Protein backbone atom coordinates (compact mmCIF):
# COMPACT_ATOMS: atom_id res chain seq x y z
CA UNK A 1 0.00 0.00 0.00
CA UNK A 2 1.09 3.46 -0.95
CA UNK A 3 -0.77 6.08 0.38
CA UNK A 4 0.37 10.49 -0.37
CA UNK A 5 -0.87 11.62 3.06
CA UNK A 6 -1.14 15.79 3.47
CA UNK A 7 -0.57 16.10 6.76
CA UNK A 8 -1.62 20.00 8.27
CA UNK A 9 -0.42 22.18 11.15
CA UNK A 10 -2.69 24.25 13.09
CA UNK A 11 -2.59 27.47 13.84
CA UNK A 12 0.79 29.19 15.43
CA UNK A 13 2.40 26.18 13.76
CA UNK A 14 3.96 24.86 10.55
CA UNK A 15 5.04 21.85 8.79
CA UNK A 16 8.42 21.71 10.86
CA UNK A 17 6.04 20.12 12.99
CA UNK A 18 6.03 16.91 11.25
CA UNK A 19 9.63 16.34 11.03
CA UNK A 20 9.44 12.95 13.12
CA UNK A 21 6.23 11.48 11.00
CA UNK A 22 7.56 11.91 7.59
CA UNK A 23 10.41 10.09 7.73
CA UNK A 24 8.51 6.99 9.27
CA UNK A 25 5.75 7.34 6.74
CA UNK A 26 8.21 7.29 3.77
CA UNK A 27 10.05 4.33 5.03
CA UNK A 28 6.93 2.60 5.24
CA UNK A 29 6.49 3.54 1.37
CA UNK A 30 4.01 6.27 1.51
CA UNK A 31 4.64 9.93 0.18
CA UNK A 32 3.98 12.20 3.07
CA UNK A 33 4.16 16.71 1.97
CA UNK A 34 3.94 18.87 5.03
CA UNK A 35 3.49 22.69 4.02
CA UNK A 36 3.30 26.19 5.75
CA UNK A 37 -0.13 27.15 5.51
CA UNK A 38 -0.31 31.33 5.15
CA UNK A 39 2.03 33.48 7.38
CA UNK A 40 2.56 30.35 9.35
CA UNK A 41 6.08 28.06 9.98
CA UNK A 42 8.43 30.03 7.35
CA UNK A 43 6.00 30.96 5.09
CA UNK A 44 7.09 35.26 4.57
CA UNK A 45 3.35 36.68 4.97
CA UNK A 46 2.62 38.09 7.48
CA UNK A 47 -0.67 37.26 9.60
CA UNK A 48 -1.98 41.01 9.25
CA UNK A 49 -2.00 40.03 5.47
CA UNK A 50 -4.90 37.75 5.94
CA UNK A 51 -8.13 37.63 7.69
CA UNK A 52 -9.89 34.67 6.65
CA UNK A 53 -10.32 30.81 6.08
CA UNK A 54 -9.94 30.36 2.40
CA UNK A 55 -6.72 32.94 2.05
CA UNK A 56 -4.95 31.26 5.20
CA UNK A 57 -5.91 27.41 3.64
CA UNK A 58 -4.77 28.89 -0.12
CA UNK A 59 -1.43 26.58 -0.27
CA UNK A 60 -3.31 23.17 0.69
CA UNK A 61 -6.29 24.20 -2.17
CA UNK A 62 -3.47 24.93 -3.85
CA UNK A 63 -1.67 21.62 -3.15
CA UNK A 64 -4.77 19.42 -4.05
CA UNK A 65 -5.62 21.23 -7.14
CA UNK A 66 -2.52 20.06 -8.32
CA UNK A 67 -3.22 15.88 -7.20
CA UNK A 68 -3.55 14.24 -10.74
CA UNK A 69 -6.28 11.97 -12.32
CA UNK A 70 -8.83 10.46 -9.95
CA UNK A 71 -5.88 9.90 -7.49
CA UNK A 72 -7.07 10.19 -3.90
CA UNK A 73 -4.83 11.98 -0.71
CA UNK A 74 -4.93 11.13 3.05
CA UNK A 75 -5.42 14.45 4.66
CA UNK A 76 -4.09 14.29 8.18
CA UNK A 77 -5.03 17.88 10.40
CA UNK A 78 -3.71 18.12 13.84
CA UNK A 79 -5.55 20.36 16.12
CA UNK A 80 -6.70 23.71 14.81
CA UNK A 81 -5.84 21.98 11.53
CA UNK A 82 -9.17 20.09 11.44
CA UNK A 83 -11.06 23.11 10.02
CA UNK A 84 -8.71 23.18 7.38
CA UNK A 85 -8.87 19.61 5.94
CA UNK A 86 -12.62 20.02 6.64
CA UNK A 87 -12.89 22.44 4.41
CA UNK A 88 -10.97 20.64 1.93
CA UNK A 89 -12.83 17.91 1.88
CA UNK A 90 -15.85 19.98 1.10
CA UNK A 91 -14.03 21.80 -1.61
CA UNK A 92 -12.51 18.95 -2.97
CA UNK A 93 -14.28 15.29 -2.24
CA UNK A 94 -13.26 13.56 -4.95
CA UNK A 95 -9.45 13.94 -4.00
CA UNK A 96 -9.79 13.02 -0.07
CA UNK A 97 -10.01 9.00 0.77
CA UNK A 98 -9.90 9.89 3.93
CA UNK A 99 -9.91 12.86 6.73
CA UNK A 100 -7.58 12.10 10.09
CA UNK A 101 -8.45 14.27 13.19
CA UNK A 102 -5.17 13.93 15.32
CA UNK A 103 -6.48 15.50 18.79
CA UNK A 104 -7.86 18.19 16.56
CA UNK A 105 -11.56 19.95 16.29
CA UNK A 106 -13.79 18.40 14.07
CA UNK A 107 -16.71 19.84 12.31
CA UNK A 108 -20.02 18.59 11.27
CA UNK A 109 -22.67 19.04 8.82
CA UNK A 110 -25.64 20.04 11.20
CA UNK A 111 -24.12 23.18 12.94
CA UNK A 112 -21.94 25.96 11.89
CA UNK A 113 -18.26 24.89 10.88
CA UNK A 114 -17.41 26.98 14.11
CA UNK A 115 -19.57 25.14 16.55
CA UNK A 116 -17.21 22.44 17.61
CA UNK A 117 -14.41 26.09 17.52
CA UNK A 118 -16.85 28.05 20.16
CA UNK A 119 -17.33 24.49 22.38
CA UNK A 120 -13.59 24.45 22.96
CA UNK A 121 -13.45 28.35 23.52
CA UNK A 122 -16.07 27.75 25.68
CA UNK A 123 -14.84 24.94 27.84
CA UNK A 124 -10.84 25.66 27.63
CA UNK A 125 -9.96 29.24 28.81
CA UNK A 126 -6.35 28.59 30.93
CA UNK A 127 -4.06 30.42 28.55
CA UNK A 128 -1.82 31.45 31.41
CA UNK A 129 1.00 33.13 29.38
CA UNK A 130 -0.08 33.36 26.01
CA UNK A 131 -0.49 36.49 24.51
CA UNK A 132 -3.77 37.85 22.51
CA UNK A 133 -3.79 40.65 20.42
CA UNK A 134 -5.69 42.36 17.44
CA UNK A 135 -5.84 43.96 14.04
CA UNK A 136 -8.11 45.14 11.35
CA UNK A 137 -8.55 43.37 8.15
CA UNK A 138 -11.43 44.74 6.55
CA UNK A 139 -14.70 44.99 8.46
CA UNK A 140 -13.25 42.79 10.78
CA UNK A 141 -11.30 42.95 13.73
CA UNK A 142 -9.26 40.22 14.16
CA UNK A 143 -8.23 38.20 17.53
CA UNK A 144 -4.88 36.64 17.05
CA UNK A 145 -2.77 34.73 19.95
CA UNK A 146 1.01 34.84 20.46
CA UNK A 147 1.71 30.83 22.53
CA UNK A 148 3.34 31.17 26.06
CA UNK A 149 6.16 28.92 27.29
CA UNK A 150 4.01 27.65 29.72
CA UNK A 151 0.90 27.01 27.27
CA UNK A 152 3.45 24.96 25.53
CA UNK A 153 5.44 23.24 27.87
CA UNK A 154 1.97 21.92 30.19
CA UNK A 155 -0.56 22.12 27.87
CA UNK A 156 0.51 21.64 24.49
CA UNK A 157 3.84 19.57 24.65
CA UNK A 158 2.74 18.13 28.13
CA UNK A 159 4.59 14.88 27.38
CA UNK A 160 6.94 15.66 24.67
CA UNK A 161 11.11 15.99 25.14
CA UNK A 162 11.74 18.94 26.51
CA UNK A 163 14.28 19.70 23.40
CA UNK A 164 10.99 19.74 21.37
CA UNK A 165 9.11 22.59 23.87
CA UNK A 166 12.43 24.55 23.18
CA UNK A 167 11.73 23.88 19.72
CA UNK A 168 8.36 24.96 19.08
CA UNK A 169 9.62 28.32 21.60
CA UNK A 170 12.06 29.30 18.88
CA UNK A 171 9.08 28.20 16.07
CA UNK A 172 5.72 29.49 16.87
CA UNK A 173 4.46 32.67 15.42
CA UNK A 174 1.43 35.01 15.61
CA UNK A 175 -1.77 33.06 14.83
CA UNK A 176 -5.65 33.70 14.88
CA UNK A 177 -8.65 31.05 14.43
CA UNK A 178 -10.23 33.81 12.13
CA UNK A 179 -13.81 32.93 13.87
CA UNK A 180 -15.76 36.03 12.42
CA UNK A 181 -14.96 34.52 8.83
CA UNK A 182 -15.84 30.89 10.12
CA UNK A 183 -19.31 32.21 11.51
CA UNK A 184 -19.38 33.33 8.27
CA UNK A 185 -19.23 29.77 6.02
CA UNK A 186 -22.35 27.66 5.07
CA UNK A 187 -22.29 24.08 6.43
CA UNK A 188 -20.50 21.58 5.52
CA UNK A 189 -22.45 18.72 3.84
CA UNK A 190 -23.47 15.49 3.65
CA UNK A 191 -22.11 15.07 -0.05
CA UNK A 192 -18.95 16.83 0.18
CA UNK A 193 -16.92 16.41 4.22
CA UNK A 194 -19.60 14.41 5.19
CA UNK A 195 -19.45 11.98 2.42
CA UNK A 196 -15.55 10.79 3.29
CA UNK A 197 -13.80 8.29 6.05
CA UNK A 198 -13.07 10.28 9.38
CA UNK A 199 -10.81 8.52 11.31
CA UNK A 200 -10.56 10.22 14.79
CA UNK A 201 -7.13 9.63 16.38
CA UNK A 202 -6.67 11.47 20.39
CA UNK A 203 -4.04 11.27 22.76
CA UNK A 204 -4.74 10.06 26.50
CA UNK A 205 -2.85 12.69 27.97
CA UNK A 206 -3.90 15.92 25.94
CA UNK A 207 -3.73 18.79 28.28
CA UNK A 208 -5.58 21.67 26.37
CA UNK A 209 -8.49 18.82 24.53
CA UNK A 210 -10.11 17.53 27.76
CA UNK A 211 -11.30 13.81 27.23
CA UNK A 212 -14.61 15.47 27.95
CA UNK A 213 -14.05 17.82 25.10
CA UNK A 214 -12.52 14.86 22.62
CA UNK A 215 -15.45 12.89 23.78
CA UNK A 216 -17.96 15.06 23.25
CA UNK A 217 -16.75 15.71 19.23
CA UNK A 218 -16.72 11.64 18.69
CA UNK A 219 -20.48 11.71 19.87
CA UNK A 220 -21.51 15.12 18.01
CA UNK A 221 -20.37 13.59 14.99
CA UNK A 222 -19.40 9.77 14.89
CA UNK A 223 -16.32 9.11 13.21
CA UNK A 224 -15.53 5.75 11.27
CA UNK A 225 -12.90 4.89 13.39
CA UNK A 226 -11.58 6.05 17.18
CA UNK A 227 -7.83 5.24 18.36
CA UNK A 228 -6.44 6.50 21.93
CA UNK A 229 -2.97 6.56 22.01
CA UNK A 230 -1.71 6.07 25.63
CA UNK A 231 0.40 8.24 27.11
CA UNK A 232 0.12 10.70 24.56
CA UNK A 233 0.02 14.77 24.77
CA UNK A 234 -1.80 17.08 22.47
CA UNK A 235 1.24 16.64 19.68
CA UNK A 236 0.83 13.05 18.99
CA UNK A 237 3.26 13.43 16.23
CA UNK A 238 6.00 14.90 18.65
CA UNK A 239 5.17 12.38 21.48
CA UNK A 240 4.37 9.21 20.33
CA UNK A 241 5.32 9.17 16.40
CA UNK A 242 5.59 5.65 16.18
CA UNK A 243 1.82 4.61 17.33
CA UNK A 244 0.60 7.93 14.82
CA UNK A 245 2.55 6.16 12.00
CA UNK A 246 1.82 2.61 13.03
CA UNK A 247 -2.27 3.87 12.62
CA UNK A 248 -1.04 6.09 9.96
CA UNK A 249 -0.89 2.54 8.29
CA UNK A 250 -3.70 0.81 9.17
CA UNK A 251 -5.78 3.98 7.60
CA UNK A 252 -3.48 3.45 4.74
CA UNK A 253 -4.40 -0.03 4.33
CA UNK A 254 -8.45 0.47 4.96
CA UNK A 255 -8.49 3.46 2.50
CA UNK A 256 -8.37 0.56 -0.66
CA UNK B 1 27.30 29.10 35.28
CA UNK B 2 27.92 30.78 32.24
CA UNK B 3 25.45 32.99 29.59
CA UNK B 4 25.75 31.41 26.12
CA UNK B 5 24.84 32.66 23.28
CA UNK B 6 24.63 30.23 20.34
CA UNK B 7 24.81 31.55 16.73
CA UNK B 8 23.28 29.65 13.57
CA UNK B 9 24.57 30.45 10.21
CA UNK B 10 23.14 30.98 7.25
CA UNK B 11 20.28 29.76 5.78
CA UNK B 12 19.59 28.24 9.41
CA UNK B 13 17.93 29.69 12.78
CA UNK B 14 17.68 29.50 16.21
CA UNK B 15 15.85 26.26 15.78
CA UNK B 16 19.04 24.78 15.11
CA UNK B 17 19.87 24.58 18.72
CA UNK B 18 16.86 23.30 20.34
CA UNK B 19 19.04 19.75 21.37
CA UNK B 20 21.79 22.04 23.49
CA UNK B 21 19.75 24.95 24.50
CA UNK B 22 18.04 21.94 27.68
CA UNK B 23 21.27 20.34 27.99
CA UNK B 24 23.27 23.66 29.03
CA UNK B 25 20.06 24.93 31.47
CA UNK B 26 20.44 21.36 32.99
CA UNK B 27 23.78 22.49 34.12
CA UNK B 28 22.76 25.71 35.65
CA UNK B 29 24.04 28.11 32.66
CA UNK B 30 21.66 30.13 30.26
CA UNK B 31 21.59 29.20 26.73
CA UNK B 32 20.36 32.15 24.73
CA UNK B 33 19.64 31.40 20.79
CA UNK B 34 18.29 34.16 18.17
CA UNK B 35 17.40 34.25 15.08
CA UNK B 36 19.24 36.46 12.58
CA UNK B 37 17.91 38.97 10.10
CA UNK B 38 15.67 37.12 7.62
CA UNK B 39 17.04 33.75 9.38
CA UNK B 40 14.66 31.38 11.36
CA UNK B 41 11.20 33.00 11.78
CA UNK B 42 12.63 36.26 11.58
CA UNK B 43 9.78 38.78 10.07
CA UNK B 44 12.17 40.24 7.70
CA UNK B 45 13.22 39.04 3.89
CA UNK B 46 17.14 38.71 2.54
CA UNK B 47 16.68 41.09 0.04
CA UNK B 48 15.87 43.72 2.67
CA UNK B 49 19.75 43.49 3.67
CA UNK B 50 23.02 43.20 2.26
CA UNK B 51 25.52 43.77 4.85
CA UNK B 52 26.99 41.91 7.73
CA UNK B 53 26.01 44.65 10.09
CA UNK B 54 22.42 44.28 9.14
CA UNK B 55 22.44 40.29 9.72
CA UNK B 56 23.95 40.31 13.02
CA UNK B 57 22.08 43.28 14.45
CA UNK B 58 20.11 41.01 16.63
CA UNK B 59 23.57 39.65 17.93
CA UNK B 60 24.91 43.16 18.73
CA UNK B 61 21.84 44.76 19.94
CA UNK B 62 21.82 41.53 22.67
CA UNK B 63 25.34 41.73 23.57
CA UNK B 64 24.52 45.68 24.43
CA UNK B 65 22.52 44.68 26.67
CA UNK B 66 25.10 42.73 28.90
CA UNK B 67 26.38 45.23 31.83
CA UNK B 68 29.88 46.11 32.30
CA UNK B 69 31.53 43.51 33.99
CA UNK B 70 29.65 40.66 33.02
CA UNK B 71 30.49 38.52 29.61
CA UNK B 72 29.27 36.05 27.60
CA UNK B 73 30.70 32.95 25.67
CA UNK B 74 29.73 33.08 22.11
CA UNK B 75 28.87 29.89 20.18
CA UNK B 76 29.64 30.01 16.10
CA UNK B 77 28.82 27.37 13.57
CA UNK B 78 29.48 27.37 10.03
CA UNK B 79 29.28 30.40 8.62
CA UNK B 80 28.42 31.87 12.18
CA UNK B 81 32.06 32.38 13.38
CA UNK B 82 32.36 35.34 11.43
CA UNK B 83 29.28 36.82 13.50
CA UNK B 84 31.05 35.75 16.33
CA UNK B 85 34.31 37.32 15.16
CA UNK B 86 32.79 40.35 14.18
CA UNK B 87 31.18 40.53 17.53
CA UNK B 88 33.98 40.05 19.62
CA UNK B 89 35.90 42.84 17.48
CA UNK B 90 33.01 45.36 18.35
CA UNK B 91 32.73 44.35 21.59
CA UNK B 92 35.54 42.96 23.16
CA UNK B 93 35.09 43.50 26.83
CA UNK B 94 31.40 41.46 26.70
CA UNK B 95 33.24 38.59 25.51
CA UNK B 96 35.46 35.50 27.35
CA UNK B 97 35.60 33.47 25.30
CA UNK B 98 34.59 32.19 21.35
CA UNK B 99 33.70 29.05 20.19
CA UNK B 100 33.88 27.62 16.77
CA UNK B 101 31.64 24.93 15.85
CA UNK B 102 32.55 23.47 12.35
CA UNK B 103 32.94 27.30 11.67
CA UNK B 104 34.84 29.60 9.64
CA UNK B 105 37.56 31.61 11.86
CA UNK B 106 38.70 34.59 10.86
CA UNK B 107 42.52 35.92 11.34
CA UNK B 108 43.73 39.36 12.03
CA UNK B 109 46.77 39.47 9.27
CA UNK B 110 43.94 38.92 6.25
CA UNK B 111 40.78 40.19 4.98
CA UNK B 112 38.25 39.12 6.93
CA UNK B 113 36.68 37.37 4.15
CA UNK B 114 39.66 35.45 3.67
CA UNK B 115 38.88 32.48 5.29
CA UNK B 116 35.36 32.01 3.47
CA UNK B 117 37.76 32.56 0.43
CA UNK B 118 39.05 28.99 0.95
CA UNK B 119 36.33 27.81 1.67
CA UNK B 120 34.82 28.50 -1.64
CA UNK B 121 38.18 27.15 -3.49
CA UNK B 122 37.97 24.02 -1.77
CA UNK B 123 34.54 22.86 -1.56
CA UNK B 124 32.07 23.21 -4.83
CA UNK B 125 29.89 20.37 -4.81
CA UNK B 126 26.62 21.98 -4.13
CA UNK B 127 24.28 19.67 -6.13
CA UNK B 128 20.98 20.59 -5.57
CA UNK B 129 21.21 23.79 -3.77
CA UNK B 130 19.96 26.85 -5.85
CA UNK B 131 22.05 30.06 -6.21
CA UNK B 132 20.32 33.52 -6.95
CA UNK B 133 20.78 37.24 -6.47
CA UNK B 134 19.48 40.51 -5.91
CA UNK B 135 20.19 43.98 -5.52
CA UNK B 136 20.95 45.87 -2.80
CA UNK B 137 22.79 49.24 -2.26
CA UNK B 138 25.33 49.76 -4.91
CA UNK B 139 26.20 46.09 -4.56
CA UNK B 140 24.72 42.72 -6.22
CA UNK B 141 24.64 40.00 -3.77
CA UNK B 142 24.41 36.05 -3.96
CA UNK B 143 22.18 33.69 -2.69
CA UNK B 144 21.61 30.29 -1.69
CA UNK B 145 18.66 28.14 -0.97
CA UNK B 146 20.32 24.67 0.40
CA UNK B 147 18.78 21.89 -1.90
CA UNK B 148 17.34 18.62 -0.12
CA UNK B 149 20.27 16.51 -1.48
CA UNK B 150 22.93 19.07 -0.35
CA UNK B 151 21.19 18.73 3.53
CA UNK B 152 21.13 14.64 3.59
CA UNK B 153 24.26 14.62 2.28
CA UNK B 154 26.69 16.91 3.16
CA UNK B 155 25.27 19.06 5.76
CA UNK B 156 23.21 16.82 8.68
CA UNK B 157 25.52 13.64 6.32
CA UNK B 158 25.35 11.74 9.75
CA UNK B 159 21.92 13.38 11.60
CA UNK B 160 18.94 11.68 12.31
CA UNK B 161 16.43 11.91 9.01
CA UNK B 162 13.87 13.53 11.23
CA UNK B 163 16.66 16.73 11.57
CA UNK B 164 16.97 16.35 8.06
CA UNK B 165 13.52 16.80 7.24
CA UNK B 166 13.11 19.45 9.84
CA UNK B 167 16.18 21.59 8.19
CA UNK B 168 14.29 20.55 5.01
CA UNK B 169 10.81 22.81 6.06
CA UNK B 170 12.72 25.51 7.63
CA UNK B 171 16.08 26.36 5.87
CA UNK B 172 15.42 30.00 4.10
CA UNK B 173 17.57 31.57 1.05
CA UNK B 174 20.64 32.93 2.78
CA UNK B 175 23.87 34.88 1.60
CA UNK B 176 27.34 35.34 2.75
CA UNK B 177 27.61 39.32 1.77
CA UNK B 178 31.08 38.62 0.56
CA UNK B 179 31.78 42.28 -1.29
CA UNK B 180 30.28 43.59 2.36
CA UNK B 181 33.10 41.18 4.37
CA UNK B 182 35.91 41.83 2.22
CA UNK B 183 34.90 45.35 2.40
CA UNK B 184 35.53 45.61 6.17
CA UNK B 185 38.55 46.29 8.25
CA UNK B 186 40.76 43.34 9.39
CA UNK B 187 40.34 41.86 12.94
CA UNK B 188 42.99 43.01 15.52
CA UNK B 189 44.90 41.76 18.48
CA UNK B 190 42.94 43.96 20.86
CA UNK B 191 40.02 43.41 19.41
CA UNK B 192 38.68 39.98 17.98
CA UNK B 193 42.35 38.68 18.90
CA UNK B 194 42.26 39.47 22.46
CA UNK B 195 39.68 36.69 23.31
CA UNK B 196 40.19 32.63 24.38
CA UNK B 197 39.00 31.20 21.08
CA UNK B 198 38.28 27.46 21.29
CA UNK B 199 38.06 25.71 17.92
CA UNK B 200 35.32 22.48 17.88
CA UNK B 201 35.43 20.31 14.83
CA UNK B 202 33.30 16.87 13.81
CA UNK B 203 35.37 14.16 12.51
CA UNK B 204 32.82 13.12 9.92
CA UNK B 205 32.06 17.20 8.47
CA UNK B 206 31.24 16.29 4.97
CA UNK B 207 30.97 20.33 4.12
CA UNK B 208 34.09 21.22 5.85
CA UNK B 209 36.77 18.77 5.16
CA UNK B 210 39.59 17.33 7.69
CA UNK B 211 42.55 19.41 5.70
CA UNK B 212 40.50 22.49 5.82
CA UNK B 213 39.17 22.83 9.31
CA UNK B 214 42.84 21.98 9.98
CA UNK B 215 44.20 24.82 7.76
CA UNK B 216 41.73 27.09 9.87
CA UNK B 217 43.68 25.81 12.90
CA UNK B 218 47.10 26.26 11.87
CA UNK B 219 46.42 29.43 10.23
CA UNK B 220 45.27 30.67 13.11
CA UNK B 221 46.59 29.05 16.53
CA UNK B 222 43.25 29.26 18.90
CA UNK B 223 43.59 28.40 22.64
CA UNK B 224 42.33 24.96 22.40
CA UNK B 225 40.80 22.03 19.77
CA UNK B 226 38.24 19.20 20.40
CA UNK B 227 37.27 16.77 17.44
CA UNK B 228 34.24 15.14 17.59
CA UNK B 229 34.31 11.45 17.00
CA UNK B 230 31.41 10.72 14.37
CA UNK B 231 29.78 14.00 14.19
CA UNK B 232 28.73 15.78 11.16
CA UNK B 233 29.02 19.35 10.72
CA UNK B 234 26.05 19.76 12.56
CA UNK B 235 27.58 18.71 15.83
CA UNK B 236 24.76 19.98 17.74
CA UNK B 237 22.56 17.99 16.03
CA UNK B 238 24.35 14.69 15.83
CA UNK B 239 26.37 15.05 19.02
CA UNK B 240 24.90 16.82 21.43
CA UNK B 241 25.87 15.89 24.55
CA UNK B 242 29.65 15.33 23.37
CA UNK B 243 29.31 19.17 22.52
CA UNK B 244 28.13 19.93 25.65
CA UNK B 245 30.64 18.00 27.42
CA UNK B 246 33.10 20.44 25.98
CA UNK B 247 31.22 23.54 26.23
CA UNK B 248 30.93 22.51 30.31
CA UNK B 249 34.61 22.74 30.43
CA UNK B 250 35.09 26.40 28.10
CA UNK B 251 32.85 27.81 30.80
CA UNK B 252 34.86 26.20 33.83
CA UNK B 253 37.73 27.70 31.79
CA UNK B 254 36.43 31.30 31.46
CA UNK B 255 35.38 31.30 35.29
CA UNK B 256 38.26 32.93 37.36
CA UNK B 257 38.90 35.62 34.73
CA1 LIG C 1 -1.67 23.20 19.37
CA1 LIG D 1 25.48 24.52 7.64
Amino acid sequence: VSAHFILIHTICHGAWLWYKLIPLLQSAGHNATAIDLVASGIDPRQLEQIGTWEQYSEPLFTLIESIPEGKKVILVGESGGGINIALAAEKYPEKVSALVFHNALMPDIDHSPAFVYKKFSEVFTDWKDSIFSNYTYGNDTVTAVELGDRTLAENIFSNSPIEDVELAKHLVRKGSFFEQDLDTLPNFTSEGYGSIRRVYVYGEEDQIFSRDFQLWQINNYKPDKVYCVPSADHKIQISKVNELAQILQEVANSAS
